């Protein structure tokens, strides 16, 4: 299972065969304009909103897969082909694809003609730039034609795919020079348009899909390309497209360069028209002139490379393992930044039709990208807090575009408020900026009810205290971290919602997972309360935390592992008494992270049980045994076939918490063994089984009860990456931000001799060399800073813009 | 422009080339199981609900068009083809398709092998039956393989096309004998499943799409078919399919027969499982045994033919024009019945994702199908009335599946309540059953507030009286008959609803069209009040009607035609003073139908203006001149490019009202000339311009301002078929149901010598021969019944199950 390899010097993944197990994609764009592009150049673009500003059309779950994108056709004396091998799918002499940081390259050769295309979105630019090089590597003079093709969307994906009865009559275009402008509904309430341009004189164009392709033809053989000539069609309803055609003559060894741009323009309502029925193209002219030569494109490309390099430079590892180096230094951080930029909107599994991301999802992503973009993290934290309700609860879905909560989805997921405390504590530990606590933040997006951010944290903390169950454990509500564990739903209707349609009062079912999370984040809440000078409130919160710990030890432990929950009948969930689902993974990680059972051997016993019952070669499953029938009292978890999704699937996100707990109990070999089973670089040798991108994490991998055990689903958009990076970089390697500074506390395999981490922290750089002469897993024998031994394991803060050498000797 | 011809003896349309200008479709099923099938066998099936019980997957607006259906592959020694020519699209020796009444036939031949398939849904059967005949017309022995293929839907089209993140892990099947059962989510909350069976022993099967087709292959060349062998794949998530493979051996001249069934089964929650994880198949066994021989299939086919013949037999014309005979006798009535069965749910332009049909559309379809199914019409009328609100208004969208109104869509369309009166009057005139007036009908689906159906009519009538505008004309509200004329919207934001998001109070803008409709239906309301004995309440309603007629004559007439409306500024709409939209079509038809301006030349002048400004060779446009820019004060009508949809498009529905109005002024030549311009059979010779089905009406044809002038959109599901049939059958030909009996009053071209109509009416048959010896257009000189001359133009009611001869002499 290889269809490629890693190129670490260029920070790329190189795909060497076009028929990957699944189309492997990449993301372009940082601020507003975004593109999804596959290894055959399939995908689509949008402007800040995949649902309401889609620029090009893409068909999900299509036959054949991934049909539709930025398609270049080389036509040579009757023959024709594509650089990406698709859609034509004629055999190429050579094919290569490269997925880099914010850009993609595709190269293809046939009959002595080579075509190389680079796709990327430049910084501060509302478009996608495609640099195309055609080269004659044959011995004879050639006369060819180049066709470009994209397919427009009508700005609203849902309407675009459902409301044909109106929108087959709305499509409009303009053609001027070498630019095709898509302007559907620009005559009416819309004030934006799209354009496709090339920086050379064209020999023909096409804008009607039925003219360029043909009604009964597909993308693999458009009639205009088959004939070797454009039809110069002007769209009038139906499906607008954009296609240029240029006739080229290449001598042997001669090459030619072209720049294609897919751009988006917004005009002011008073500057919409150049004349009656003619759109104002001034901004399009400026955009097209920005990149009308190859030198300008190359300068922008180098600027993007420098931008991504600066983003990835604050944590740099040097170890003996090149897979670990590649994961930590490039791809984990890249995925974290991409998730921040994109939310949960669009992938090849997310259709881009949703309205927002999870509140806890944003809070957890912050934990991953906080060290790369601290100020944007501060702004995101404030925006998230502003949507909280006055009672301390939060809307399940956050809308980053409007920075609002989803009123129609509701706010009864009882783990959500604690993630805000966790993210705020992480941000403060990263930056040391306590001032964020004193900011005035509205409640429910209402400035009249605004209070301090610390008050938001207090209300989140006391939301749990005010909703305890009969055993003193938090009430689970609709669901907790596991969105499919619905203990108050009791649904019997196929179309009914499992999460936001409840038939129970919700006063009995309890979550042990929320209890562990509460004990874990209470430490940070108490520490922050002491900073604000509120000592009595800190003492009271500590009392509540102690009560919760006692409740967990009295009603949350089963004998060899921690229970999962209590259902609406007051019966145990995740117990050896149950026939199925005897042990769950979620209740173990957070319980051990909170340091419950460290001295009496309960945490170690629970982790041993986790290894015994949940471990597979591809990671740890959610629960064991799997559910073989529907349990109306458990909700959506039992509606999947065994081994899939939350019915005993493998989730890297909750595997990372078991990794952290394993470090907590001081077993670094086990932590790293768990890490390698799910880390993308370590499973690249079995790509055919994994079937999805070998350079990013996926949400779920089929568990041992499934027939496709080892196959992944829902890649590229998931909170797994953030806490996986946290677990590797802070809990295993031991470079942990802390309130007073940088704490060193590795939990590593005994056989390692050492490693080096360069960390940018609070205005300075720390070059930390770890040594393991006695080959232990945990414990620091000595720390030296600038040649002087220090006391403790907290590094001093300098904030002087210089590099300080740190020597850590373990033992 | 022919790609086929009419076969009137078999009541079929025969398509002789597979590449029609657009895929031409047909509908199968009468009661609960429904199928859309194209001329290449594309389409899909569902059970009563295209949105929530879709059985097979179909992709709208796909490239290439219409890919996905019931696909049979003939594999012959390496070659392979399809009888429908699609999806393989290899050249056939012969191809034919036939669209009949409730069934479709497709025949194709290649390399001496002929395959013909008949698709239909039998009566009282929850499935689609496909009878396949293979024949060796060659000279040598042949050994071939037959593949059958369908692609399943996951029961919920919207979820099926948006929610891949969950539903790529839910697909499940069972395979037993020659049957593939699709049972996705049957394990949790669904009590229904689907199956695909063949009545012979199979040599192989496939149920995983990626195994049968291949990830990078399309429907045109599935890998299993290319290899000539099934893979026996069992679906596990992703895309479940159903495919059979049978190895056949045919001698020269020998034929073989097969029956394939796509069936739907619903089980009781207690009889769901045969054993643990095994679905109960008893009902599937009974269904499959019902049609396991060709004799049973043929018997069911003849029963369906008899059913449709009985449906079409109540109105039979015999004239000199075979196009008119074919339209009146077969296709108009067929379309009316299909619209009753299907509502507005699914076509090749309606994606099947909506949740109901229009209230006015439901009432207007009844005027077309009332003479075919009187008792079902009575039930439908009662169901529609039950959803009416207490103030007399109605929900804009009706839900026939639940017989409810759409609460979220609103009720401020001020023309809706009058259509209920119109439909009730039509039903009573058809049947003479006044008892419906005294039924107890709930208000807003609330039995506590129920009253008589006549009370519902009264509240509908007085909803207009209580919402008059400054000129004494009805307030238009959100919209009227024309849903795109929004005079209270003033929308500036995209994605915003034009019809249900108002910014003005709605106390100024008036509709002249609603005024004409009110005057037109007031006659029926007064007649019904007189029948109910409420003589005082009929005098007051007559006073209101007279006041409205005076208001129309004082503020609704522009000088040579009737005005259209007044906007929120109190300014005229549809006036010669306006720059664009000087005259509209809607305000003329209903005004003349109400008989306003008959004795002073106003109606004739308005009709002459309609002829002068709105007439094109393809029908009459909505308004002239077209709007060339957005008018915020007019709403959605201005958002289309000129000549398309409501911006000066051609709508047959409002052309029919002009036809009736032309009959009212006694100009039968003009009425028939308008009728022929839009009647399907008369435009079959220009099928390449029309581009859509030549046997059914379409909603809209591009107007003279459009570049595609003459091209149709949104065919096969409409309201135009009903009133077009009414206009031809009652207003031109003059066989009009009346309160006291059947009224004869033709308005025909002067050159016609006569014709004959056999009408089934109120329990008897009338064989009416019309003669025109003096060649007039209107006026009845004599009527003779059973050889005896009668007085007046109302035929006596017999209700005796016999045939009575009627002789009408015009003059």
């Amino acid at each position: 299972g290889k269809f490629g390899f890693f190129d670490d010097a260029n920070k790329e993944y190189v795909i060497t065969v076009p028929r990957t197990p699944y189309p492997w994609i990449n993301y372009l764009g940082t601020e507003n304009f975004f593109s999804l592009i596959s290894n055959t150049a399939g995908g689509y673009s949008f402007y800040r909103d995949a649902r309401l500003r889609r620029i090009t059309r893409y068909r999900y779950n299509n036959v054949p897969i991934d049909m539709g994108g930025r398609y270049f056709y080389i036509y040579d004396n009757g023959d024709f082909w594509s650089p990406g091998w698709s859609p034509v799918k004629r055999e190429l002499e050579s094919y290569e694809s490269r997925h880099g940081l914010g850009y993609t390259k595709i190269a293809g050769k046939r009959n002595g003609i080579k075509a190389e295309v680079t796709f990327f979105v430049p910084l501060n630019y509302n478009g996608e730039v495609q640099k195309l090089i055609l080269k004659n590597e044959g011995q004879d003079k050639k006369k060819i034609t180049l066709f470009s093709f994209i397919e427009f969307s009508l700005w609203n994906a849902y309407d675009d795919m459902t409301n044909f009865q109106r929108n087959f009559s709305t499509g409009e275009v303009e053609i001027e020079g070498s630019v095709i402008y898509h302007k559907t509904e620009y005559r009416e309430r819309r004030n934006h348009y799209a354009f496709y341009s090339v920086n050379a004189k064209i020999s023909g164009f096409d804008s009607d899909r039925d003219s360029f392709i043909g009604l009964y033809n597909g993308f693999d053989a458009p009639q205009a390309v088959v004939n070797g000539k454009s039809n110069n069609s002007v769209a009038d309803g139906w499906a607008p497209i954009a296609s240029h055609s240029i006739e080229i003559e290449l001598n042997p060894g001669e090459q030619k360069e072209y720049v294609f741009i897919i751009g988006y323009v917004e005009n002011k309502d008073e500057e919409k028209w150049e004349s009656k029925g003619v759109i104002n193209k001034k901004k399009a002219y400026e955009m097209i002139e920005q990149f009308n030569t190859v030198e300008k494109v190359d300068k922008a490309f180098e600027e993007l490379k420098s931008y991504w390099n600066a983003l990835l430079s604050k944590y740099f590892l040097e170890s003996h393992d090149e897979k670990l180096n590649r994961m930590v230094n490039i791809w984990n951080q890249y995925q974290s930044m991409v998730t921040f930029n994109m939310s949960r909107s669009a992938s090849y599994f997310e259709s881009g039709i949703g309205r927002g991301m999870g509140f806890r999802d944003s809070n957890q992503d912050l934990l991953g990208f906080v060290h790369q973009i601290p100020e944007r993290a501060r702004e995101r934290l404030l925006d998230l807090a502003a949507t909280q309700l006055e009672d301390g609860s939060a809307y399940h879905q956050y809308q980053p575009l409007t920075k609002k909560g989803n009123n129609e989805i509701g706010s009864n997921f009882n783990d959500d408020p604690l993630w805000l405390i966790l993210a705020t504590a992480a941000y403060i530990k990263e930056t040391g900026d306590y001032s964020i606590l004193k900011e005035q933040v509205p409640f429910n997006n209402d400035p009249s009810k605004a209070d301090t951010m610390f008050e938001h944290l207090t209300r989140s903390f006391y939301h749990v205290v005010n909703n305890l169950g009969p055993h003193g454990l938090p009430l689970i509500g609709r669901a907790d971290w596991n969105d499919s564990l619905n203990l108050n739903s009791f649904s019997t209707v196929p179309d009914e919602s499992f999460q936001t349609t409840t038939s129970k009062d919700g006063k009995v079912a309890e979550s042990v997972m929320i209890a562990g999370m509460f004990v874990f984040i209470g430490k940070d809440y108490v520490k922050l309360s002491e900073y604000m000078g509120l000592e009595e409130e800190a003492r009271k919160a500590q009392q509540h935390i102690d009560a919760m710990k006692e409740a967990i030890l009295k009603y949350g432990y089963d004998g060899e592992w921690f229970l999962r929950a209590y259902d609406d009948f007051g019966r145990k969930v995740g117990s050896k008494e149950n026939e199925e689902g005897k042990i769950f993974i979620e209740s173990q990680g957070f319980s051990v992270m909170a340091e419950i059972g460290l001295e009496d051997g309960k945490a170690l016993k629970a982790l041993d049980s986790v290894k015994k019952y949940l471990d597979t070669p591809y990671g740890l499953v959610l629960q064991n045994p799997a559910f073989t029938r529907y349990y109306i009292e458990y909700g959506e978890i039992s509606t999947y076939p065994p081994g899939y999704k939350e019915n005993a699937g493998i989730f890297s996100h909750n595997n990372a918490w078991i990794i952290s707990a394993e470090t907590v109990v001081g077993r670094g070999d086990m932590a790293f063994d768990y890490y390698r089973k799910i880390a993308p670089a370590y499973i690249e040798d079995v790509s055919d089984i994994h079937k999805l991108e070998p350079y990013v994490y996926a949400q779920m991998v089929a568990g041992k009860d499934a027939k496709r055990h080892g196959e992944a689903k829902n890649s590229w958009l998931t909170g797994t990456a953030a806490w996986n990076f946290v677990a590797i970089s802070q809990w295993i390697l031991g470079v942990k931000p802390d309130y007073d500074g940088l704490k060193i506390d590795p939990s590593i395999p005994k056989a390692w001799d050492g490693y080096k981490v360069t960390r940018y922290f609070r205005g300075s750089t720390y070059e930390i060399t770890v040594k393991n002469p006695n080959h232990v897993s945990k414990g620091v024998a000595k720390i030296t800073v600038d040649g002087n031994e220090i006391s403790g394991n907290i590094l001093p803060v300098f904030n002087d813009g210089k590099t300080h050498k740190v020597e850590v000797i373990m033992g």
